[PDB]
């Protein structure tokens, strides 16, 4: 689909719209819609939950207020607490950086049956990593190129992301692709709306200076890492209504893949707890 | 200072509280229209608690099998927003736990201020099963530890594990769901009856009824020793889910308001630097942005 | 006991000299014993490896250049490498700060028959904490009481320590008291020695302008926190060679208290372990080296 | 040597790999006074790798019962200093490591760089009791799984995870002591017949032996299927502790002098901005 990238090497930024909405144009049918997705995500969370095969990780990897919190709380509100992390990748701590890139993100992957929502990822590696060249700037060994990081990064990620796959857990990559202007409007209102006030920090304004090197690294990202079984979705951003529509849409197509049931208990344990009942039914006498 | 809310030590009788009183809302529907509101007010204080990043919330659940506890949990704690929440439940020690000390692993699942960390069981399990099967016994410890004193030496360090998370910008709510042998029994026969239910049965769940004396005594004992002003527990009737859960969203609801968290209001400094990003915004785009301001 | 101290309030740091060398004044004697001590550290340490029973660990929290590292170097390197780990407190990161104070100190205690060697402490929350008055700038609830931080944490430090006693978990707390001077004595080596250039920070002499508040600060936490089980020990740390006898000693002496031994099986074990070594035995034809011959 | 060093794909042939080789040193006193040179070099390399902070460092040992790794690790890398060393011994997985994906709690256990962590067992569990118990078929999965390529994906997955490591600046040494099933009764008769081992010595001991031969199989598999140039394995004859103790020595030191750890050099500000600390000190004491 149009929004969907699923091989290597086959996208273009430039045909991706910030301000699409071409599948649903009006707001009303999309929220309604939205909320019977919201509804049946609930469902086979539970049904993930009771199974214990398959984990899930939702990672949203986009610009400062491109929407990656309101969605994640909008959509994902309606979860049960039970078997569910958010886990924000902020500025590496010096434990973090002393460790390879991907241990604190490995650290996060969840349990079989349990849903991890990344707020960024992993991604941050070859986005603010690769625009600011922060591997010039890191400890290493002397025998690691710097000419090779960046590409060493897209093949360890493909690894990891396939590793996980093969071990039963999901990742959904969303790119929530905001436009620089709506961002801007989004900032005005953090900074006039008391109760945003504590959402806008200094390095929130001082990435715009690179942006337009920040939408060459999604790109070249997006390029290096789409794949049929970890596929990138590049939602347009600039209407939170239409984002979180789509949001919606591929969390519970990605559930539905998952297929969960309740499970079915072996003819031997259902015998044994045929006994139990029979117990309890004369502890009270047949009636219960 | 409630009927269900137990404050002071050594002030709690269990035969006083029955699984079935329900007697701060007799009318079911009453009740499910209320805990309803209650929950949108939970999400409400929530995100002003998150934003303010200055006080943790423990909500903790102690009970017997099918009491209650993801029933609840899941019905009346899907209210929050998936930021800064975590569920733990407690499970039998690992190699690992049991090698290290039993707070350990406890702690470790303690949120950051700001969050909120449900624990479905808790360290409690220390003085219920612990005491209950005397597991201590069969547990390597040091030669020096006196087994005589090894249960009244973890409700004080409870006590004082507690009160130092109190100093230290993190409350805990506990809640005991308290049910009776008969509506636990009914539960059961709907977890062997009903096929979605089936993978929650299993024969742990049968086998602690033999116990079941001991373990209520266990709780008495439990909530006489660590009854406090600032970490009280709750009883909560647990034979009606309608109204254990409208009970647990009053309390969650009340402890939210005690701790009164706030969008926080930034500094002057702060301030002075957000007026020159807006200027900067607005002369990028020649004025043309949504201002809530003249210009 | 001059350097051991074990009731609160019983403290006063300056008549604990820095350059006191009073239990043994031969520095050829000295490194001789402390070389024979470090192995008897070795042999307690593999007997309460094996027992599983009691864990421990070594606190050192002084000033910069008191010679916590070396210490632990030279006197610890005694060790084998299971059950050990060595966790130095650096300044918090924003996760620990977000977590309460203990949350980072609790993680790393160790497993009953394991050691850990803890380079600073919780101490600094009563130590760099109080003198800077950090809670002042880190997020809390408004009713927490400023004015009562510090003597809450002196409560809860006893409190958690005491607790550690009762769940087989032990706590040698040393104190390396070194003087101003040869505390700069060391910063000019680190500074003159290329080797050692790493180890020198503008902080290590920024802390100087702070030295009495430190001073204070610990003579307040030793007195606040010293007991009988969880005892602090006050070690003269103007000479290392000297300190580094001394340490081995609190250590020796400590895992003597211990008192570890390898595990007896039980009754129903052996039976199984000698029907195990019967039927070894006959796969090999008797051609095993038994120490029953037979 | 190149004859225990295996670092190429499908070139290992068990057989051809005596457990009682003493090749490179056939005097025990030589091979143990050479073992002492290598430990005091290990030492000095341990305190320039932990000053620099630039690489880490995984030795990894992974043998039946009694082959040798707690003793080996013990007389070999006793002489380390504590500061930044970790042992981890991977046992029978708990509930929560199943319930992850099984390289999760091996990779949280990676050394930071500057430091050494030691792997008492290591993944390869998985690709060893794994395969020869087929403890998959018996694990919860997502039903998509693969059976029948499980073990395959471990190898190519583990040779990933690997490299990973090696790009981001962590070495692993990967020994397989190599005892004869004869030693391993020597041994385990010891451990009986002294009370002081007896402690080390478990039913799960003695029950694998059952499966020595499968064992063989999968640690030969394994050696095959993940040896490379970055990550190759050490296949070191186990039968003579004074042997293999020598030839670990060999590999570690040789592994650190591979790392070339330096002290750092500070740069020439940070340097005069020191000299100007210097004076004040001088000045304080009246140069004394
Ligand atoms: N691997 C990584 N390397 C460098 N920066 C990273 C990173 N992972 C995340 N970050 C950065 O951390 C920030 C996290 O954004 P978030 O909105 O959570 O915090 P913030 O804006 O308050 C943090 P800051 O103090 O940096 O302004 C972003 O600037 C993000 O790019
Ligand atoms: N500190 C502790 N010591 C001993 N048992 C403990 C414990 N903490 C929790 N437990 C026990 O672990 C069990 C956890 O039950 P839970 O309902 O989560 O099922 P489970 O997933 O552990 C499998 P089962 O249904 O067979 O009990 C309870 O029996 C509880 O008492
Ligand atoms: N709880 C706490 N609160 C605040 N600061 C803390 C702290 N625990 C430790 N610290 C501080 O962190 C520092 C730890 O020193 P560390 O060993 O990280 O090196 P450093 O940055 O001083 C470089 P150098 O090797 O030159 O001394 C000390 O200044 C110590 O007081
Ligand atoms: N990934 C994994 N899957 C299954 N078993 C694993 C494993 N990793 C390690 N193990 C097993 O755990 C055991 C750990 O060996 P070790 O000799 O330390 O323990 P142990 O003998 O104390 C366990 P016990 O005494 O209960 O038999 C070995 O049998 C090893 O194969
Ligand atoms: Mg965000
Ligand atoms: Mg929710
Ligand atoms: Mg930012
Ligand atoms: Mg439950
Ligand atoms: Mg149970
Ligand atoms: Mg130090
Ligand atoms: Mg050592
Ligand atoms: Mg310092
Ligand atoms: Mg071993
Ligand atoms: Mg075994």
């Amino acid at each position: 689909n149009i929004y969907k990238i699923d091989k290597l090497n086959n996208f273009n930024l430039n045909n991706h719209k910030t301000d699409d909405y071409s599948l649903c144009k009006d707001k009303d049918t999309a929220l309604e819609l939205t909320q019977k997705n919201i509804q049946k995500i609930y469902d086979y969370q539970q049904k993930l939950y009771a199974e214990k095969k398959e984990g899930l990780i939702i990672a949203f990897q986009a610009m400062d207020a491109a929407g990656k919190d309101g969605t994640i709380r909008e959509v994902l509100k309606a979860l049960a607490p039970q078997g569910v992390h958010e886990k924000p990748f902020k500025s590496p701590s010096s434990t973090e950086l002393a460790h390879d890139y991907l241990w604190r993100v490995h650290n996060a992957v969840p349990e079989k049956g349990e849903i991890t929502i990344f707020n960024r990822s992993h991604y941050e590696d070859v986005l603010i990593g690769k625009v600011k060249e922060l591997y010039k700037f890191q400890n290493k060994a002397d025998r690691i190129d710097e000419n090779t990081v960046v590409d060493n990064r897209y093949e360890d990620i493909r690894n990891f992301e396939k590793y996980l796959y093969n071990n039963s857990v999901r990742i959904i990559k969303i790119f929530l692709n905001v436009s620089k202007k709506e961002q801007a409007e989004r900032f005005l209102s953090r900074i006039e709306e008391p109760e945003k006030n504590w959402k806008f920090s200094d390095s929130d304004f001082e990435e715009r200076v690179y942006w337009d090197k920040y939408q060459q690294a999604f790109e070249d990202a997006i390029n290096a890492t789409s794949t049929k079984d970890c596929p990138w979705y590049v939602v347009p951003a600039d209407r939170k209504w239409y984002m979180r529509y789509v949001v919606s849409e591929i969390v519970v197509k990605t559930l539905e893949e998952m297929n969960p049931k309740y499970p079915t208990v072996t003819k031997e344990t259902l015998e044994r707890f045929e006994g139990y009942r029979t117990k309890l039914l004369e502890e009270y006498n047949y009636d219960l």
